[PDB]
């Protein structure tokens, strides 16, 4: 215990025990009882579902709303002119809203984008008819309304915070439990308190990543299917994930930082030919009136949509979607906050809140609306029979049916097949970065974490994904998101208070 | 005429014949003129409400819609950050929302608490279908909106107003025709003018004390006959009114200031511990969903309820209802304003706009969607035919049976009884004060006013009450709000002129 | 070329070939070509309709949120407490107000008034049935969207932008081109571009004056066939317009300023007294009633009316309306904010913006709340059959039948009678002077244009209104509109970027 031992900030690199083993013992243990019997985990899984849903859903939809109005108060109180760092912004206003409007591409987005119109559609809200008129007009707004303004405007406590935290107060912070000192003191932060809220964040991340993985990967290898026609098979799946994983793993280890993020540049540029190409060949003129039309419908329900619990009616509308999406959100809100914050030095906390809030929507509108519209469009028409394609093969193929129904079809899989795969790319390099930052000793500031703690959470993701596709259907990637949100519900008040707390104090 | 008779402020007590004798000739002629042919007074009783609510509720409608308006005009405008009192609050920010949240206990919100999602669920608005899905969506948010932070704002200009009165120009108000000098001057506040307005409201005041009697005494009875076996009759009716102003007699003139106040506080615990119970053990699940989904219904709906007169289908649902609550809450304005200006010496008005309606919507929130979500559920499960023991009993045994249908009956039932009890008995004397203050000459401050005149007053109160359990059901009660809405309509649209006139010149 | 040509201003008067021909020669081979062949015209005229509002209508719809943006960042931005001209206004508060709420007395409004309620009822929005209890409980509100304060918070920027060009900047501006500078430049103003923008919205101007015409015209010709007996034809139209050009001549020829104001009077008070009239007589109670209760249809149905595409059902329903009067309101939106403009200097932006849409809506609103609430009795009634009318007669006959509907049925027409007649004498004034002003070289301020350019106007628009009335009904009133509106969609926008920019540099 010698010598010369604490007399400096600890300065070395390696994991800490306090988060590395917990995490990898918990996901380990789940993933072992989930493939002992996939039928009776599938049986549990929605038993957990329906459960969540049904009884906490109302929880998830006040903190959606809290947090909105959370948003009114920072727009409008005190703290409107309060700046994020006295420098300069380190981007032109518009490199920056380019960042959020680039941050929006990914697998994920393609999936729900493409398909939960379909769903909306053919089994409504309010109790309207399957595929009726009404269903199909109120279809995008309720897209708009769960990827649009009120959603981003939730993350705006938190954006703000991170960027509190980062540049007034000049804090390293990586774990959520670093921000919680002001609210629960240094002892409980270090101490077990501080633990346990860091392993149960880890913990719902690394789930969270795994269903990125088992929605990316079908995406791919139906794409895959279609250009040549290597059958889509459970196999075929762990082929791709493990390919991911190599990809990663020589990216890391040769550090071809350089290389991913040209790739994140190409993703961003490949989206927005993609959506553009979508919409000028899916029927543009639909497009706009189609969109103009949602969106006075969007604002007409939005309370409605809000505070939606169906509790007479009991269809499930709420509990199946909103409850799942704002899961989806809460999930991904610290994550979400700290990347806006860190791009937005030098801002005020009112023209963070903005900004955020315009250039996101812009992406994810365009999105929902677009591919949405497309699929809402062959759904009309009968170009496909999206239920018999779900039935017989799989979500994932429906989606990509929708796009192959575009004309110049083999080269518009090209574009959607390079798309789903660079995203991915991207997207395990991003996520392997995260949980090695959050699972080692603290290390000198722009260093890159240790590479095999790094390589080594991938394989755990990747396992996830392929466990997730093993049990098949939306389900499991369903439920895993709710119970990361579960823990998260919590995790995320106590990031805010705290920064509420601090800023009493040392924002005036 | 003499001698030394005009050397100082008047400075002695007794009866004011301006304000005293005129309200008791008017009152008892009606009195023995409901009595002389009870079938034919109903018949008249039905009329008026019918011809009011269908000709004159647009008025009402309006009035509720401008009061609205004036709220944000005092929340944002030029004296939203005036004082109302230099001095600092008398009370802690805590105490002053619980003296609101606790002036909300009531034995008239009990009743129409329970009841009146029954009548909202079988006879809807906006031409729905009875017991449908959606009349049992709306019909809570219904209640949120009658008894939610709308109508509460309604009465912030009447309280800004006295607490002005109060508190910035220092003068001791009782009749509404002391406030009224900057609006038409001392000749018309201390002649004519000032005395009919002033026996206007008087007579409104005594009808509206009279109608709470009428809806606590049936449920007190009510409680009674399921607890001890005793048959509810109008006898037993006027027996217990009796019994409550001779318990009100023995209060007052024993000076039992101290146990009144204490009883005061025991029914406002035991409200909080009645309406807890019947949330936990009335299915708090479906009740906190049933809130959620009701609140975004409100706020879609809100506009539409607000300005309601259903022209073309004539169904007749704001008439009955809206209308009615409107002239409920038009009565008691000056009332509650009064009260709720003297706990918010001090604030700001701004201060008292947002605490009052705050305080007070959760107060009224939280009873109607316990108490309405229990009833709805008995109705759901057909645990009760409330139409049934209606046309059989009345609506106070409908409502009883609401309560006694929760577990640990005897025991619920005791809370009730108990409630209701004590409550009435603050109410008697609460009103007996309040009809003594304002029908006497002007007394020295802090002083009790003459112990006959009190006692004279809970008598007349408490005959009103009975004669209108003597006419049967809930027309005479809603018809006598209505009549005495009316006149109060313009008086209380004059004290808020009064206060602007004047806080144009004095407050800057 | 000489001598002394270029040592002053101008100051010279006379056409100017720049912007006088070419607006001729393009209305004339318009005017021959229709006449061509009416039943072909007719064809074509359809087909324009329809593609406009069907392709496009989304961009109109558009332009009017924008608009309705920009009057909140004008009540509540950096420009708020901005004076228009230093001095004080040149109107008391009452009279401002007065001559907004009397520019809404004309024809046109009579006509729309009167009948689009039946059409709303009759061919419903939502797909709701015609007739039923919603399409009637909707009715009016669609009048109060169309005819209310978003539309008239649309003029705001357009007013404010005119009001900064003569009162602050000092500008004489009559063409729209003349204030383009600080967008486009001097060299683009005086050169090709700010001669084509120019043409382009005076033949607009032209288009939309004769189908005031158009509407005005048939109204007074029924009039005149039920007062006088006299048969309305194709040729009574002919001869009614003739004697509104002779009239016209005689008081621009004789200078009658003084007379044709006065005229002014009469009509804006024969209107008070017309529709307080039919208030009075045609059933106040229910449209008190219908008003209230329309409002809260509008305010909760208004985002959805605002982006109303109906691109499901494809009803057709805002194509024919929404779209079309949206084109109406682009039309007359630079001429409407000049007047505007000119009787509000020194009045602050916010005061400006305020004050205009409170004044106006209250003159639109009344008019189609008494004009429709008339009507919509009428049929409920079964007074009158408004489709056998029209099928047999026209549009103008089946209005003229709502107003002999009420009681002292003579006097009534003929008050309506002197309203559409002299209502149409200063209209057509007005229009003329414009057209001259607008096509004549600067000329010293406050002088009037060359006579006979005034009155050449006149005719040309007299043309057009007798073809429009060959042409028969609607449609050619509405396709006309609508092609005026889509040039003058980037007309508009032109100017409000032009006050923008000049703003950021000469106001801070
Ligand atoms: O004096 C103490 C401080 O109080 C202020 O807080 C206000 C802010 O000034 C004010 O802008 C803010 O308004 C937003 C309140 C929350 C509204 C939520 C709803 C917004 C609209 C509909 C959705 C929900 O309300 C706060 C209090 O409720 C501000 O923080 C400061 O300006 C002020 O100094
Ligand atoms: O200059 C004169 C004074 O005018 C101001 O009055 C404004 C206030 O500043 C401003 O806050 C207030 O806004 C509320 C207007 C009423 C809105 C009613 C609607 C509110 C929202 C929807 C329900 C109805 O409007 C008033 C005028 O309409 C304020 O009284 C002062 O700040 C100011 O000095
Ligand atoms: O610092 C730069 C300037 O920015 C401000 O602009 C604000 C204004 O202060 C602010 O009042 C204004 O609010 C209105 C924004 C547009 C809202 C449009 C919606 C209004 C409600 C629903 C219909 C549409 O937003 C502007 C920016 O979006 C103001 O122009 C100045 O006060 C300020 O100095």
């Amino acid at each position: 215990a010698a010598r010369g031992s604490h007399m400096k900030d600890n300065k070395k690199a390696g994991i800490e025990p306090k988060v590395f083993f917990p995490p990898l013992i918990i996901v380990g243990i789940l993933c072992w009882l989930t493939v002992r019997d996939l039928d009776a985990s599938n049986e549990v899984i929605n038993a957990v579902f329906s459960y969540v849903t049904n009884v906490w859903g109302w929880a998830f939809e006040w903190y959606m709303v809290i947090m909105f109005g959370g948003w009114f108060w920072l727009v409008f109180g005190r703290y409107a002119k309060k700046r994020l760092g006295d420098e300069k912004p380190e981007f032109s206003t518009a490199s920056w809203i380019f960042m959020m409007f680039a941050s929006c591409t990914s697998a994920a987005v393609l999936f729900w984008g493409s398909i939960e119109i379909y769903y909306y559609i053919s089994s409504p809200p309010f109790g309207m008819e399957g595929y009726s008129a009404p269903a199909k007009e109120i279809g995008l707004a309720y897209s708009l309304f769960h990827w649009g303004p009120l959603p981003w405007a939730t993350y705006s406590f938190l954006s703000v915070a991170f960027a509190y935290f980062f540049f007034v107060r000049k804090m390293e912070v990586i774990r959520p439990s670093s921000t919680l000192v002001p609210l629960v003191g240094e002892k409980h932060v270090n101490g077990l308190f501080g633990t346990v809220v860091d392993n149960f964040y880890l913990v719902a991340l690394i789930l969270a990543m795994g269903t990125s993985l088992g929605l990316a990967t079908p995406l791919v290898t139906e794409c895959i299917q279609y250009l040549f026609g290597i059958p889509h098979t459970l196999q075929l799946d762990a082929i791709i994930i493990s390919c991911w994983i190599l990809l990663n793993a020589i990216c890391v280890a040769f550090g071809l930082q350089k290389g991913v993020k040209i790739a994140s540049d190409v993703r961003t540029y490949l989206s927005f030919l993609m959506l553009g190409w979508v919409f000028i060949v899916g029927g543009a003129s639909f497009i706009v009136n189609y969109f103009t039309d949602s969106v006075g419908t969007l604002l007409m329900y939005m309370p409605r949509m809000l505070f939606y619990t169906d509790p007479i009616g009991k269809g499930g509308f709420p509990q199946a979607w909103t409850v799942f999406y704002w899961a989806w959100w809460v999930i991904y809100a610290i994550q979400m906050s700290i990347f806006l914050a860190r791009i937005s030095k030098g801002r005020t906390v009112r023209e963070l809140c903005l900004g955020m809030v315009s250039g996101l929507t812009a992406g994810t509108w365009l999105i929902w609306t677009i591919l949405g519209g497309n699929t809402l469009q062959l759904i009309d028409q009968n170009i496909l029979n999206i239920p018999q394609l779900i039935d017989q093969y799989g979500v994932p193929r429906a989606i990509i049916e929708t796009w192959a129904a575009l004309p110049l079809s083999t080269a518009t899989m090209w574009g959607f097949f390079i798309l789903c795969f660079i995203a991915t790319v991207t997207l395990i390099n991003a996520c392997s970065y995260t949980l090695a930052m959050s699972t080692c000793r603290s290390m000198k500031e722009g260093a890159d974490p240790p590479l095999l703690v790094r390589i080594g959470w991938s394989v755990l993701v990747g396992i996830i994904g392929i466990i997730l596709l093993a049990l098949g259907g939306l389900k499991p990637i369903q439920t895993a998101i709710i119970a990361g949100g579960c823990p998260l519900f919590f995790v995320n008040i106590m990031v805010t208070l705290s920064f509420i707390k601090d800023a009493k104090v040392h924002w005036k």
